[PDB]
């Protein structure tokens, strides 16, 4: 799949879905997940509670409540297993699978930076970019960044 990198707030993304890095318990916490809980409304966490725990590396789909997208795809990157480069790759891959299975076209990611605190930056980027390019061309991915400087730096790398 093609990826474009832009500056923005993922809670503002217009399209089919946004990906949300998560613990495998699907309990949402601070940061973007926080923006998702608040801008999205309680229905996101309710469904996550109705879904229950999944495995690390797996993904789960819920509605997006009040966001301007149809779905949130929660990608389990840690929880009862610590974050690793391997959980990142799998979670990324699992999330893209859910998107294809759902017949979606447009999907957004954030950098996941807050979740990968002790992994080498360039490795995380590599594996995620590898899984994204692998996904079918029926999917158009957006990478959403807080700052223009960062958005541009991702663009350059490609």
């Amino acid at each position: 799949a093609r990826i474009r990198h832009v500056q923005g707030d993922i809670t503002e993304f217009q399209g089919d879905a946004i990906v949300n890095a998560a613990n495998n318990y699907l309990k949402l916490g601070a940061g973007v997940a926080g923006a998702i809980l608040r801008k999205g409304g309680p229905s996101i966490q309710e469904e996550c509670d109705r879904i229950g725990k999944i495995r690390v590396g797996e993904a789960a789909v819920t509605g997006a409540g009040n966001l301007p997208v149809r779905y949130v795809i929660h990608a389990a990157v840690l929880g009862d297993e610590p974050a690793s480069l391997e959980t990142v790759r799998k979670a990324t891959k699992s999330a893209l699978e859910k998107a294809v299975e759902l017949g979606l076209k447009t999907v957004a990611f954030t950098s996941w930076g807050a979740w990968v605190g002790g992994l080498p930056a360039e490795a995380v980027h590599r594996v995620m970019g590898e899984e994204i390019k692998k996904a079918p061309d029926t999917l158009e991915v957006t990478g959403v960044h807080g700052t223009e400087k960062s958005a541009e730096a991702y663009r350059r790398a490609s």
